[PDB]
């Protein structure tokens, strides 16, 4: 048990990258020599276990993180600064997923990965009428929506349960207040326990990434490298345009100098790049906000709220990844299930943890809400090749996630300081 | 967002009544001119959303309110006064639902509303033998009974869980006692959060009542007014006979003067009529009980327990409404599923909240336990016309609910004061 | 209600034994005279209710007791003594279920009870491949695994949830620590409430044992006495060999004298025999460990942990009972579903309560994890005759359960005292 401690205390990012490179080389070598069935028999279950462990964690996170998230965005406890930062956060997340859809429309990520995983194509499901679609957001049974997949009734019930808990917590009864407090504390404990299971699965993640993309290279060939490079280029160009366009325009409007802002926020942005965590970058972010002249009463509230709510990079990555997974199956996302991406990726970026590798878990919610279930072997085959390169996108994802919080704190402090 | 605050702070009862009258006039006018399909296309989803929001709240209330209700009726914490008021409360609720069945037998509410909502009638389900019916009260899986509809296993598991929690809370172990305390507090927090969601849905309720009974008048015609007047007459004659017969006989037996009792309890009865809430009428009820000479050690315990347990008017309304919904489909309730109404409406009146509009939610439990599921379009069509006039019956419902508590406090204080 | 208090305060073991003897005599007498259908109509539902009440309690116990059990075996809070006693406990439970399989292989319990309960035999289910079997331990939805039967995903999710809770409880955040504390306290409250429901069902248990084995004797005949005597002999010879072989060899290795150990532990072993409870024998066990010279810092930690984790007799009884139930249906347990017994009976002995009659509830988990569901009428008929004689096996079961704790405390104190 010495080698186990040698394996655990190694850096996780350098473990996943040398799992990825070794998986690519071993998969291409074994696929050139005709051993594409040996990898499917022996190596592929170790990646199937990784995909299964990531898909286990979806529904408790979607319930509990959205309960404790709507408990902080609730209008019963939201002041005057809080309404401004909530409006900023939701509008920037919606523009992030819109820019991700645009950048996944300019590039064509996945067109060329025509998937016939059992000899069959992917048949899209027929949609109900819009009245029945809007009426099935309200469940007839919330326990039945939790026991089945049904993420869209679960989101609605979680949001209204959190808002009702916050309306309970400022009651005039002591028993009612204590009961609402311990219910919210139990749901928050479940939400933190699932994040610990995410942190535990991300230690197994190098072997899973190896076993996934070795089979991807041996089965699907060599052009998947050139097709995943298009996804990486689309995500990084989308994040660069997100930062430049959105944050530089919103800082030039409110009189902030963006160049000095970036030169002040560099120490938080590089830490969010190399650590891939917004929760571990929060002391550096608060120190950077202290060094920018922002008063303590602003960034002592806007930054810990923004570390779990405002994730622009996760919403952009989920838009680009949903378009990639839909293009790999040959489907064409119609208008109407393309606005569902805009709503559901904002809700997923709210529900995302803030630990390394948590956006690929909430991508399953956006895939389920459109009509691409991961029980289908074609969707589960297209999800593996976007799960394999998640550690490359997670760094820029977390960097833009932290930069959005710093931009919102600067803008709202500039608006508040006029008095 | 000024008009939203104009809409919210308006009185809710005067909102629902002017939604109801406008819905009746607009539905009759648009149904006379042949526009019965335009209302079904455009107005009816706004009432379907209201029925769906009320049917969402059934199973968490049925679980949690019955857990925290059986935690207060439990024989591990019930003293000598408590056994007497529990016996009084259960016997008066059983006589209330029996009198509701009698008053819905004398009048014929719903005979004339022959429903053919899809060209088909309502086919009653074939019952199993009585041994299997009694054996399916105990579930093989309580989570499976919660995930499906299955209200009768859920009631049994909730009652025995509350009794086991109360037997845990007087243990000799500190850890066991603290764990039982926080489990009961979390379940009570869920039970209060669902009541807050009820209070939130009852603000949308004017638009829902409008959209429901406009389609009811346009589709089914003009004689539905004369058929709902029979239901209103049956409910109010049943409540008058409940008060007069049951409470005046039980007060004449125990030496109380009923005329002076009514003249003392008028200030609580009128408040329960106009506010439609037993929880908001509790300070007035305790003040009225203080003005009747009742000692503090009696009404400080019997009245807050009676505000959530003893609901005679809700049980009578649920009996009359179940007979109306069964008569509207053409079915005839056999003996055996007519005693199931007597048991299940008592359990529903225990599980009812005490907020305005909470008996129509627990009517779904009595409808499910008989064999009338609300997934059937005929039952969902017959439930809408009894949901539309709920604010007319809720006032007398709450009045009799408060009068039963005051009668029980007077009777048990008269029995205790002989020592 | 005087006769109810006469019935309750009677000793439960002497109630179950005189229910058993009367059931055997009445069943044989009524089966000799051809009245085997009258007992099936009138007496058999009172035993079906007992089996249903015991099968209700399976899934909440399997979830909550394993969460709070893995929260105590967790490596985040396990010291140096704790690793040694955990290794001892798990290895002794595995050897206990292995010895139970051996003793149920030497004897042939159930061969001669060929069951054709509806004219049909028992058809064994076809197993999936080993990769899919190992991959279905991780659920795609934990709420879906709880709502269905699915005990093997529930065990995995419960264990990792408990380990994540213990990794949360030593965090640096106050809110996270308090939330993990109240979540673990709520789950522990549920786990204690289900044990109170077990203690309540075991008061009805004499009538259930009567109604079960009266129908067993009237239906299946007189040779079932000779076939249950083989199960009793196999269990008691297995427990004697468990004590003698395992504990006397493990005490002779570490320099302890086993004869003086038994002469010191007699006062705890007889109390565990006659009371059938490891939780009620814990003060006597700690007093016996104090009288053996063991230091307070060892037995103040190893014995309350061993009272809920180390159950060798329950694992041996579950191995012998699973082989008996498989032999009664005519099936032959293959290798692979015979190692599943070794894993699952260890997990069931961890999850067992420590109250009288709790191993027959967790036997359902071992039956479900092999491929013998209790919804099948043949398995439900073979489970009743092993449920009828549970009070005979429970005494020696609890005796070996307490003796294992005392042996582990002595061995680990001898290992620690060398410093
Ligand atoms: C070749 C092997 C292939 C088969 C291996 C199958 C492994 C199945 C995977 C199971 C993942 C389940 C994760 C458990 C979740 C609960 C644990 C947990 O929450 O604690 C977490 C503990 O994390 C873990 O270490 C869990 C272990 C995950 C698997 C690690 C081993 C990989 C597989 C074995 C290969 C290496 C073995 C040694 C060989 C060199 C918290 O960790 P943290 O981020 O460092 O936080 C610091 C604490 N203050
Ligand atoms: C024409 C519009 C048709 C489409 C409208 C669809 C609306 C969908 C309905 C959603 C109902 C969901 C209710 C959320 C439950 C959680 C909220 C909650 O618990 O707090 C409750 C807040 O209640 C609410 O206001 C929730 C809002 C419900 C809908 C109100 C608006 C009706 C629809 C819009 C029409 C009016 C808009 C303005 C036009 C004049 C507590 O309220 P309280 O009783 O006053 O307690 C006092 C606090 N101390
Ligand atoms: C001939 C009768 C056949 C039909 C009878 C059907 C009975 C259905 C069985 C229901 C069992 C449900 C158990 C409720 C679980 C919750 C109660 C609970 O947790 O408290 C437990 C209370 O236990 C009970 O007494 C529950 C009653 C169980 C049934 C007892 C009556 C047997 C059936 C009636 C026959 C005897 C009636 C009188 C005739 C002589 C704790 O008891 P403890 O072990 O003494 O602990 C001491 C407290 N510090
Ligand atoms: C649509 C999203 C609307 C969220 C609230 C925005 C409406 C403005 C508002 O909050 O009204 C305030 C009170 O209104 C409320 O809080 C009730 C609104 C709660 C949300 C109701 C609808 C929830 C629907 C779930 C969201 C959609 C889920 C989609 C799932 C796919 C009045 O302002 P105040 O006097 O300062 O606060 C009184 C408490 N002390
Ligand atoms: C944010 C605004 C959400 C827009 C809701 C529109 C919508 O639900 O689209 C529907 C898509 O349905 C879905 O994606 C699943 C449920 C969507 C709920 C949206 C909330 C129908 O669009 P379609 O299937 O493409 O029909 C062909 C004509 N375009
Ligand atoms: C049938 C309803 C029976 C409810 C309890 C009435 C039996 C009299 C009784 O409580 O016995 C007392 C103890 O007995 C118990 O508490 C156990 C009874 C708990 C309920 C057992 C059966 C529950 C069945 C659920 C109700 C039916 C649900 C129907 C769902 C469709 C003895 O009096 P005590 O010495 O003052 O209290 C000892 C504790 N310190
Ligand atoms: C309070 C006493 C409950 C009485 C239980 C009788 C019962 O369960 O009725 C049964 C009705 O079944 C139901 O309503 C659903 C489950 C009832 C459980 C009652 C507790 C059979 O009556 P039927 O279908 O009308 O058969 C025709 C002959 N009448
Ligand atoms: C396979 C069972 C492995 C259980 C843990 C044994 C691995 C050794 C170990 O605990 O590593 C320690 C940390 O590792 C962990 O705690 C993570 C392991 C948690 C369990 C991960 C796998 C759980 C799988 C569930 C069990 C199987 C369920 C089967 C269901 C049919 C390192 O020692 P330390 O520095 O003293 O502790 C650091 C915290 N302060
Ligand atoms: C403790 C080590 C567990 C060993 C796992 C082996 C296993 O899962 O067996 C499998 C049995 O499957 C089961 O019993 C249900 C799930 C077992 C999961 C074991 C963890 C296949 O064996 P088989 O059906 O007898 O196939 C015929 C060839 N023997
Ligand atoms: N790693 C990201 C979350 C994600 O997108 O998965 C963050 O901490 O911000
Ligand atoms: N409004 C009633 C409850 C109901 O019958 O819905 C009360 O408070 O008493
Ligand atoms: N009665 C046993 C548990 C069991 O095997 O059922 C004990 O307390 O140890
Ligand atoms: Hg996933
Ligand atoms: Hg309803
Ligand atoms: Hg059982
Ligand atoms: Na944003
Ligand atoms: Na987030
Ligand atoms: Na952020
Ligand atoms: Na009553
Ligand atoms: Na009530
Ligand atoms: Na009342
Ligand atoms: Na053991
Ligand atoms: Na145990
Ligand atoms: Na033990």
């Amino acid at each position: 048990m010495g080698l186990y401690r040698k394996y655990i205390e190694y850096p996780v990012l350098q473990k996943i990258l040398i799992g990825l490179i070794l998986g690519a080389i071993v998969g291409l070598i074994l696929g050139h020599y005709g051993y594409a069935h040996a990898v499917h028999t022996y190596v592929k279950p170790f990646g199937d276990l990784f995909v299964r462990l990531l898909c286990m964690l979806v529904m408790p996170i979607v319930f509990a993180s959205l309960v404790v998230g709507a408990a902080s965005i609730s209008p019963a406890r939201l002041g005057r600064v809080g309404v401004k930062i909530v409006v900023y956060y939701l509008l920037t997340s919606a523009f992030a997923v819109t820019l991700g859809i645009i950048m996944a429309r300019l590039f064509n990520p996945g067109a060329g990965i025509h998937l016939a995983v059992g000899g069959q194509q992917f048949q899209p499901h027929q949609a109900p009428p819009l009245v029945h679609i809007l009426l099935d957001i309200v469940p007839t049974n919330p326990f039945g929506a939790l026991a089945n997949g049904q993420v869209l009734p679960t989101i609605f019930f979680a949001i209204i349960l959190g808002i009702a808990i916050t309306y309970l917590m400022n009651s005039e009864n002591e028993k009612v207040r204590k009961s609402a407090e311990t219910l919210l504390d139990a749901i928050n404990g479940l939400a933190e326990a699932m994040y610990k299971i995410v942190n535990g699965v991300m230690q197994y993640a190098p072997i899973g990434v190896f076993a996934l993309i070795a089979y991807v290279m041996a089965e699907q060939g060599v052009h998947v490298v050139g097709e995943l490079a298009k996804v990486t280029a689309a995500v990084y160009v989308g994040l660069t345009l997100q930062i430049l366009l959105v944050y530089f325009v919103l800082l030039k409007i409110y009189g902030i100098d963006p160049i000095s802002f970036i030169k002040h926020a560099k120490d938080a942005m590089l830490t969010a790049f190399v650590t891939r965590s917004s929760s571990g970058t929060l002391p550096v972010t608060m120190r950077v906000a202290k060094e920018m002249g922002i008063s303590e009463g602003i960034y002592s509230f806007t930054l810990p709220l923004g570390a779990t709510i405002n994730m622009d990079g996760t919403a952009l990555y989920q838009g680009v990844a949903t378009f990639f997974i839909a293009n790999a199956l040959g489907s064409h996302l119609t208008v109407g299930q393309q606005l569902t991406i805009v709503l559901t990726a904002v809700l997923a970026s709210i529900g995302t943890a803030g630990v390394p590798g948590a956006g690929a878990i909430m991508l399953c919610m956006v895939l389920h809400s459109v009509g691409l279930p991961l029980t289908d072997p074609n969707v589960a085959a297209a999800y593996a090749m976007i799960l394999g390169i998640d550690a490359i996108l997670d760094m820029g994802r977390t960097m833009v996630n932290v930069t959005g919080d710093l931009t919102g704190t600067a803008i709202v402090a500039k608006t508040e300081g006029t008095l």
